DNA sequence: TGCTTATCAATTTGTTGCA
DNA sequence: TGCTTATCAATTTGTTGCA
C-alpha cells in the first residue's frame, strides 16, 4: 500500500493522458506557491481542501527517557520555541468517504 | 492578511507555469479522484508537498449539555457515534518550507 | 423576482488557548 | 485535560437589499 508521490504523479499522469514531466511541473510550482506564502505569513488552502498555516510552538525542556528493550536511560534534548507548518482538513476531505 | 483559496491558488499556479487555468484544475481534479479511490479502497497515499492520507476510525462520544456564554442558552449536543474519518499528517518536507 | 445578494444573520459542528 | 473556551473558525441554511 502507501502510494508514493512518484506513484501518484504516474497515477495522475496516466488518468489525464499527459506526460508525467508536466504533472511534476505543475506540482513543483504549487509547492513554491505554498512555501513563499507561508514565508510571508499567509494562509493557503489547496486541493483537496487542506489548509496550510504557520504557527508557534512553545519551547519544551529536556527530560530523560528510558528504553524498555535496551534498558538504557535516553535523554531527549530540550526543544526551543520555533514555528511549524500546521495543516488541517476541511469539507471535501472528510466527505471523501461518502 | 488575505487567505489563498484553492481557486486563486489555481490562478497563481496557472500564471507561474504559463498554462491555462483549465488544465491546472483538470490535474488537481484528477488528483482528487485518485486520492479518494485509494481511501475507499483502504490504502494510504502521499501527495505533494508531502502530506500523507490515512483513513482512521474514531470512537463514539456521548451527549453533553453545553451553555452558550453569549446567549445564556443551555444548548444540547447530539451524541456522535462511531464512524470513519480520514486523517492527514504533515511530513517533514512540509516543515522545511520555513527554512 | 432572484441574485458571483451580502465587512449578510442565525446555525451545528470542529478546533485552539489557557487556567 | 476540557471549558459558563473564544467576541474562536468553518459550515449550512434562512432573510434581506437592490437592480
Amino acid at each position: 500500500p502507501t502510494i508514493t508521490k512518484q506513484e501518484l504523479y504516474s497515477l495522475v499522469a496516466a488518468d489525464t493522458q499527459l506526460n508525467k514531466a508536466l504533472i511534476e511541473r505543475i506540482f513543483t510550482s504549487q509547492q513554491k506557491i505554498i512555501q513563499n506564502a507561508l514565508k510571508h505569513n499567509q494562509e493557503v488552502i489547496i486541493p483537496p481542501g487542506i489548509k496550510f498555516t504557520v504557527v508557534t510552538v512553545k519551547a519544551k525542556p529536556a527530560r530523560q527517557g528510558h528504553n524498555p528493550a535496551t534498558g538504557e536511560p535516553i535523554q531527549i534534548k530540550a526543544k526551543p520555541e520555533h514555528k511549524a507548518v500546521k495543516i488541517r482538513a476541511l469539507k471535501p476531505v472528510h466527505d471523501m468517504l461518502n
